């Protein structure tokens, strides 16, 4: 569960390093 | 194996000609 948060934190950091319809994180 | 590097070099050249979560090449 701890690593699952690391892989995700690295994915959101890739969604950070700039460029479905989950309204929450969508806006 | 030599052609596999050519098809890829042409794919990375397309990723070059500008516009998953492999952190390495991600950043």
């Amino acid at each position: 569960t701890n690593e699952f948060g690391i892989f995700n934190s690295l994915w959101f950091s890739l969604g950070a390093f700039m460029q479905p319809r989950s309204l929450s994180g969508r806006i």
